[PDB]
């Protein structure tokens, strides 16, 4: 394959995120950067901090131009705060471009970087209406369509380290066919959910439930996250269709952990989930299954586990458990998501068409 250079160039877990390689400023400052399709600023730790193995010194850049304008970002999980300016920016295994981007230094943050995860920044991936401070501070991959030839397309295949691959895909990393949903708004990847079943059998919900108030795709996000009445139904029927062995209900609210003799897990008493998504053409839409393996987490001769669905107040989230089963194209210029098999008795899977009318109906508004 001609994308072979950025074939696993991801270090990482779901748990922790998937962080890339970036060089920033002259001389090179190489930093490990978690790779985020849930926001939208490029920010790199800037000053010593208890969980950083380094951070950006901005002195030390020669290229680096202070905006002399401060940024603070609030997450769902954490926030910080740090300073606006430009730099220099490549990935050395990634594009062969290198571009001026916005940078922040983050110089103070609360509950953002994570003892251990081994990264010291953040590359936001979606779009520039979720930036902050404002919709007018371009994006990192905004400027590098803008700046370079790279196609405005990257894909993710999250293990399962991983793989982004920018500018293209890679068919090394996927087994049979890309299915596609569209980007149904430019801010967040948001999608639409049509359908969900446990072990084939309809939640039978409302379609407006699942996405209330949006339904995102977020690979800084461990678990998938459930608004509230469709948690409540989901693990109802999760618990129902697993009975063969009884749970501590704190289990399915991830209070409780439970652990198996290496190698013993009774996968098989656990039902695949399925997630229809909306499709390309008029009442068509496609479905991703996911195993036990990907939505219980690994946290001796034990192997313990968390629940990695959970509740949300702010929409569903298609979180890095969810993408493990899958190579996941963001094809921004064609406003469009791809999901196929990834290359890392059942297995996850992506099938259709499946006819499924009223989708429209489906989206918040
Ligand atoms: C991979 C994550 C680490 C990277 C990370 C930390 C903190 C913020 C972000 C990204 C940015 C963004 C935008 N991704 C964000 O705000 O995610 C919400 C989030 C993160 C995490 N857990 C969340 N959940 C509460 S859970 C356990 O249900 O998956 C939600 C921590 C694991």
């Amino acid at each position: 394959g001609s994308f072979v250079e950025m074939v696993d160039n991801l270090r990482g877990k779901s748990g922790q995120g998937y962080y890339v390689e970036m060089t920033v400023g002259s001389p090179p400052q190489t930093l490990n950067i978690l790779v985020d399709t849930g926001s939208s600023n490029f920010a790199v730790g800037a000053a010593p901090h208890p969980f950083l193995h380094r951070y950006y010194q901005r002195q030390l850049s020669s290229t680096y131009r202070d905006l002399r304008k401060g940024v603070y970002v609030p997450y769902t999980q954490g926030a910080w705060a740090g300073e606006l300016g430009t730099d220099l920016v490549s990935i050395p295994h990634g594009p062969n471009v290198t571009v001026r981007a916005n940078i922040a230094a983050i110089t103070e943050s609360d509950k953002f970087f994570i003892n251990g995860s081994n990264w010291e920044g953040i590359l936001g991936l979606a779009y520039a209406e979720i930036a902050r401070p404002d919709d007018s501070l371009e994006p990192f991959f905004d400027s590098l369509v803008k700046q370079t030839h790279v196609p405005n397309l990257f894909s993710l295949q999250l293990c399962g380290g991983g793989s982004m691959i920018i500018g293209g895909i890679d068919h090394s990393l996927y087994t049979g066919s890309l299915w596609y949903t569209p980007i149904r708004r430019e801010w967040y990847y948001e999608v639409i959910i049509v359908r969900v079943e446990i072990n084939g059998q309809d939640l039978k919900m409302d379609c407006k439930e699942y996405n209330y108030d949006k339904s995102i795709v977020d690979s800084g996000t461990t678990n998938l996250r459930l608004p509230k009445k469709v948690f409540e139904a989901a693990v109802k029927s999760i618990k129902a269709a697993s009975s063969t062995e009884k749970f501590p209900d704190g289990f399915w609210l991830g209070e409780q952990l439970v652990c198996w003799q290496a190698g013993t897990t009774p996968w098989n008493i656990f039902p695949v989930i399925s997630l229809y998504l909306m499709g390309e053409v008029t009442n068509q839409s496609f479905r991703i299954t996911i195993l036990p393996q990907q939505y219980l987490r690994p946290v001796s001769q034990d192997d313990c586990y968390k629940f990695a669905i959970s509740q949300s107040s702010t929409g569903t989230v298609m979180g890095a458990v969810i993408m493990e089963g899958f190579y996941v194209v963001f094809d921004r210029a064609r406003k469009r998501i791809g999901f196929a098999v990834s290359a890392c008795f059942r297995t996850a899977a992506v099938e259709g068409p499946f006819v499924t009318l009223d989708m429209e109906d489906c989206g918040y508004n």
